[PDB]
RNA sequence: AGCCCAGCUUGGCGGGCGAAGGCCAAGACGGAGAUGAGGUGCGCGUGGC
DNA sequence: TGCCACGCGCACCTCATCTCCCAAATAGACA
DNA sequence: TGTCTATTTGGGAGATGAGGTGCGCGTGGCA
C-alpha cells in the first residue's frame, strides 16, 4: 500500500485564471516570505546566543581575522591572474592563498570546537527561542487562516514544505556545506493544495468516492467520470480522449468569510486503481513566456508491485563524451541478450551479441536549443535598440506621466529586463505620441520571439526526457537486476569550473554538452522504473575504474590521460575503451 | 522557418501569427518543494592584436 | 610538443539531490 | 439531542555546527 503516485490533468487553455486563485495564490506567496523571514531571524538570535560566551567570541574574531587574510589575498590573486591574462601565476601567490585557506579552515574548526563545548549551556536559551518561533508560526495560521482568505490546506501544505527545508538545511551544515534559505519573487505562479482527511475506521477514500456527486468529499474536491483502468486500456484514444473531458470541481479558499470553488476543465488520460487512496490534491500554475498554464496533481497511495526474480543483468555508465551524431550519455553491458524496440535503434544502440550499447542523444536536440540561444541573441539586441531609441526620444521630447510621475532619462537608461518596458509599452498604449509606437511594435514582435525561445526549448527537453523514459521502460522490462555507478554529477558540476587545466571556453562548453546530455536525469529516470517496476538496483562503488583496465587488471596511474579515448595502458601497453571496461568491471564486482 | 490550436513526446491532416479550430495514430508517464550549482545572452574593464 | 583571454554587471533559464505525500480533537449545520 | 461536515492544531522531533571540492567519478584537439 505504500506505493505513493501522482497522476496529472491538463486544464483547457481556454480557461482564464479567476481572481479567487489569484488572490490565493498571492496569500501562499506571502505566506512563504514571512516564513522566510521569521526563520532568518531565529537565525540570527541562535548565532547571537553562540556569540555571547568569551571563548566563541574569541573564536570568531580569530575567524574573522583568518577570513580578512584570505579574501584579500583572493582579490590579488584575481588581479595578478587578470594581469597575465591567464590563470598561470606566480607559484608564491597560490601558496599564500593556500596558507591563508587553510589558516581559514583550522579557525572555523576551532570556533566549532568552541561552540560544542558549550552546547550544553544554550540548550535552555534556544528551546525559549524555538518556542517563541512556533508561538509566532501558529500566529500566522491565525492572520492567514483564521482572519484571512487563505485556504487551511494550503497554510499546511506551505508551512510543511518549509519545515522540511530547514530540516534539510540544516542536515547540510552538520556536514560542513553552506546553505540559507532566500527570498523569491512574486510572478503569478504557485500551486493551492486540497487535503482529503481520513479519521479512524473511515472508508478507504477510493476515486470511485471522488467521482461520487454527494459522496464525503463532494465539497472538498469532485472528479466525476472515473473509469476503470482495465475498461480504459480497451478503449480507442478517440473515446478516452472524448470522455477524459472533465470539470473538476475544487475548493478555493474564502472570501471575505465566504467558501469559494473553481471548476476547472481538465483533460485525463489515465485513471487509478479501484483500490487507491487518493490523499490530496494540488493545482499548480505556471508561466511560460508570459502564459499561465495550471496542471492539476492528485496524489494517491496504491499497493506495492512483486518484486522481479528471473532476468538478465544490466549495467549502466554515465558520461557526456561528444560523437558525430550527438552526445553519448551513457555506455551499458547486459549479462544477457535484450530485447530493444525497432523505433529506438537509433537511440539505445546494440551490438550484435546484443549485450553492450551505448546510448546517445540526436543531434536534432542541440539544433534546437542551439536556435533558442540564437534568438536569445536577437531579442537582447533588439531590446538593447529599443532602449537607445526610448532614452533618445525621451531626451529630445517632453515626457508624459508614467506611474504618475515624469519619466527620467536616468531611470529609462538603467533599465534591463524587458519586463519594464513592456509596462511601459503598455501604460503608453493610448499616449498617441510617436514613442507609444515604436514602444509597441517592439513589444509584440517580443511577445512572438519569446514564446518559441521559451516553447520551443521546453520541447527539445521534453523530447530528450521522453526519451529517456522510453529507455528505463524497456529495461525494467526485461532487466532482473540493474547497477548504476555512485558518479555524483552535482559535485563534478561545482568543482569543474575552478580546477579545470583547460581554458574557461572550453570548460564552458563541455559544461553546456554536459547540462544538455544531463546524464544524472537519465540515471534517475531509470531508478525510478526500476523501483515502481520492482526491479533490484545496485549502486555500485565505481571508485578506481576507469584507472583499471579490464583484460588484464592493471591500475593506470591518473596522469590526465583519460581526457580522451581510447586510452593507453602501462600493464598490457595496449589501448582500451574506458567505458567498455568500466561497464564490464562493474559486471565483474555485482556477478562475484 | 519557427511557436501555438484538450495533459507530454513523436508523426499525419486542417488552421492562427497573439490569434485561431480542431481531428487522428503510436509511446511513455511520481509530482511538489527547497537548496546548491551550472549555462546562455547582452554590455563594460584589461590587454594581445 | 605547447596552446587555447583574464575579470566584472544584470537578466533569465535549466540540472542534481533529497524529502514527503496526517489525522485527532473540536466546532458547526442541520434535522 | 445525534450524524455528518469542516476547521484548528500539533505534529514529526529532540534538537551544535555553512563556505564545499584533491577519492574517483568526467572532459582535448589543433597547429
Ligand atoms: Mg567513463
Ligand atoms: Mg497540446
Ligand atoms: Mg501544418
Ligand atoms: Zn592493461
Amino acid at each position: 500500500m505504500t506505493t505513493m503516485t501522482v497522476h496529472t490533468m491538463g486544464v483547457h487553455y481556454k480557461w482564464q485564471i479567476p481572481e479567487v486563485l489569484r488572490q490565493q495564490l498571492w496569500l501562499a506567496h506571502n505566506l512563504r516570505e514571512d516564513l522566510v523571514s521569521l526563520q532568518l531571524a531565529y537565525d540570527d538570535d541562535l548565532k547571537a546566543i553562540w556569540s555571547s560566551y568569551p571563548d566563541v567570541a574569541q573564536a570568531e574574531d580569530t575567524m574573522a581575522a583568518a577570513e580578512a587574510d584570505a579574501v584579500a589575498l583572493s582579490e590579488r590573486v584575481k588581479q595578478a591572474r587578470i594581469e597575465a591574462r591567464s590563470k598561470k601565476i606566480s607559484t608564491e601567490l597560490t601558496q599564500q592563498l593556500r596558507d591563508a585557506k587553510k589558516r581559514l579552515k583550522d579557525a572555523r574548526q576551532a570556533r566549532r570546537d568552541a561552540i560544542a563545548v558549550v552546547k550544553d549551556d544554550a540548550a535552555e536559551r534556544r528551546k525559549a527561542r524555538s518556542d517563541q518561533l512556533a508561538a509566532d508560526q501558529k500566529a500566522l495560521y491565525g492572520q492567514y487562516c483564521r482572519d484571512g482568505d487563505l485556504y487551511w490546506a494550503s497554510f499546511n501544505t506551505v508551512l510543511d514544505h518549509h519545515k522540511t527545508a530547514v530540516k534539510r538545511i540544516a542536515a547540510q551544515r552538520a556536514s560542513g556545506k553552506p546553505a540559507t534559505l532566500r527570498h523569491h519573487r512574486f510572478d503569478g505562479s504557485g500551486t493551492i493544495a486540497v487535503q482529503l482527511q481520513r479519521q479512524a475506521g473511515a472508508p478507504p477514500r477510493t476515486p470511485m468516492v471522488l467521482a461520487d456527486e454527494a459522496g464525503k468529499y463532494r465539497n472538498v474536491l469532485h472528479i466525476p467520470g472515473w473509469t476503470d483502468p482495465d475498461v480504459w486500456e480497451q478503449m480507442t484514444r478517440s473515446q478516452c480522449r472524448q470522455s477524459g473531458r472533465v470539470t473538476v470541481r475544487m475548493r478555493c479558499g474564502s472570501t471575505d468569510g465566504q467558501p469559494q470553488w473553481i471548476d476547472l476543465p481538465v483533460q485525463v488520460h489515465r485513471w487509478l486503481p479501484a483500490d487507491a487512496d487518493i490523499t490530496g490534491a494540488e493545482l499548480v500554475v505556471t508561466r511560460v513566456a508570459g502564459i499561465y498554464r495550471a496542471k492539476l496533481c492528485v496524489t494517491a497511495r496504491i499497493g506495492d508491485t512483486e518484486p522481479v526474480t528471473s532476468g538478465p543483468t544490466v549495467a549502466l555508465h554515465l558520461g557526456w563524451r561528444s560523437t558525430e551524431e550527438g552526445t553519448a550519455v551513457a555506455t551499458w553491458r547486459s549479462d544477457a541478450p535484450l530485447d530493444i524496440p525497432f523505433g529506438l535503434r537509433t537511440v539505445m544502440r546494440v551490438d550484435a551479441a546484443g549485450t553492450s550499447g551505448i546510448i546517445v542523444v540526436p543531434a536534432t536536440i542541440e539544433r534546437r536549443l542551439t536556435r533558442t540561444e540564437n534568438i536569445a541573441s536577437s531579442r537582447s539586441l533588439a531590446l538593447d535598440a529599443l532602449r537607445d531609441k526610448v532614452v533618445g526620444w525621451l531626451s529630445d521630447n517632453d515626457a508624459p506621466t508614467y506611474r504618475d510621475a515624469p519619466l527620467e532619462a536616468a531611470t529609462v537608461k538603467q533599465w534591463k529586463s524587458p519586463q519594464r518596458f513592456a509596462s511601459l509599452a503598455h501604460a503608453w498604449k493610448d499616449n498617441g505620441t510617436e514613442i507609444s509606437d515604436i514602444l509597441w511594435a517592439w513589444f509584440s514582435l517580443d511577445r512572438k520571439q519569446w514564446a518559441q525561445q521559451e516553447n520551443g526549448r521546453r520541447k527539445a527537453l521534453g523530447h530528450r526526457d521522453d526519451l529517456y523514459r522510453q529507455i528505463a521502460a524497456v529495461i525494467s522490462d526485461q532487466a532482473g537486476h540493474v547497477l548504476v555507478d555512485d558518479t555524483s554529477v552535482a559535485e563534478l558540476s561545482a568543482r569543474a569550473m575552478e580546477r579545470t587545466e583547460l581554458p574557461t571556453e572550453v570548460q564552458q562548453k563541455i559544461d553546456r554538452r554536459r547540462d544538455h546530455a544531463a546524464p544524472g536525469g537519465l540515471r534517475a529516470s531509470v531508478v525510478a522504473a526500476m523501483t515502481r517496476d520492482g526491479v533490484p538496483v545496485t549502486i555500485v562503488a565505481a571508485a578506481d575504474f576507469t584507472r583499471t583496465h579490464s583484460r588484464c587488471g592493471h591500475v593506470n596511474p591518473a596522469d590526465d590521460r583519460y581526457l580522451s579515448n581510447p586510452v593507453r595502458c602501462d600493464g598490457c601497453g595496449a589501448m582500451y575503451d574506458q567505458d567498455r571496461s568500466f561497464v564490464t568491471l562493474m559486471l565483474r564486482a555485482a556477478t562475484a
